[PDB]
């Protein structure tokens, strides 16, 4: 139920087993990736990539059903975007390394099963607009980016940094150009994700 | 909350960084390694090994504790006794692809941390006192027990039977030598457990 695997348990399963030519492409993450699809259907279709994106879930989510959103479906690679819903305690009171640790779970399990991972940087919000008494969101964000980074360059894993190009000002927000509500990004603010990422993912394979 | 990272935090924190040479071993499970450690705490005072059970706790809720539990003790080889609570239905209905998953999970997790792994059977039940609707424990137990041994002769993992010197009749139920409520072995039934483990962690190490 928590993990909710009835999302794309029917996808899943109509899912044909892969050739290592068509060199299949799994994004993990929550809204962001959810919406991603939804917004850009093409940018997907075009290159051949998979949404696997659940709104408002946490990275302990990700981690329950990583084996069977993930590992069952044969990728040749998975991208992860984890941490946004966690630093706003969807599922709980925020921890570093609770959070930090599922990620690098997702990473080895993938690693584990001959999969290439793409890790990724929780995007900049100044807040959460479902639970605004959370004031030092940028500090949480900023501390688990460089972390999720050292992590990726321990491991030579690519690191796929959204959260650069995308932030602005003191209150480290999502910049309004590719936003409206400051968590989640417009059509502009995926056009800039869908550079860096066909790049990396193309790099990779 | 629902992993309970609580119940073992304070004696994780408080324990030391191990050497290769102390071989550290850690036990995963439910109640049937929680009662262990409580019934007999000098078989593992002894032969220095570190119980992590949590009893009622499934697979699911082991997956996410793994990194917590296991990983960042650092030990030289883990046990791992997982599905008991699973077939009992405890956080949800029962399916065998995603327990035994989760069971492959932590394995691979172990083995990407350079951590060896012992499999074992799910102990033979008749039925759970707490959740006496469920008829079929002795066919799912049997089925997830072969889909664990194959999978641990698949990857050269050590698979520990715990469930063929202590299963009777036709209804599969726990050995009454071994238990008083067919789920919870006694002193008797922790003994038969006891010679079989300490030989394959012994073989391993």
């Amino acid at each position: 139920e928590f993990a909710n695997y009835k999302r794309y348990a029917t996808e899943n399963a109509a899912l044909a087993q892969p050739v290592k030519k068509e060199k299949r492409v799994v994004f993990m993450g929550n809204s962001i990736t959810e919406g991603w699809v939804r917004t850009h259907p093409d940018f997907f279709k075009t290159n051949g990539y998979i949404g696997r994106g659940i709104s408002g879930q946490t990275s302990y989510q990700f981690l329950l059903r990583f084996r069977e959103d993930v590992i069952n479906l044969s990728p040749a690679l998975v991208v992860i975007n984890a941490g946004t819903n966690d630093v706003a305690e969807n599922t709980g009171a925020y921890n570093e390394d609770y959070t930090f640790g599922n990620i690098a779970s997702m990473a080895e399990l993938a690693k584990a099963n001959k999969i290439k991972v793409i890790l990724t940087s929780v995007l900049p919000a100044a807040e959460f607009p479902w639970r605004r008494e959370i004031k030092d969101a940028p500090q949480k964000i900023q501390s688990l980016n460089a972390r999720i980074e050292a992590y990726a360059k321990a491991n030579k894993i690519p690191f796929v940094n959204y959260y650069q190009p995308m932030v602005v000002g003191e209150n480290k927000a999502l910049n309004p150009q590719y936003t409206k509500d400051g968590v989640h990004p417009t059509g502009e603010g995926y056009d800039i994700m869908e550079a860096l990422i066909k790049q990396a993912i193309e790099k990779a394979l």
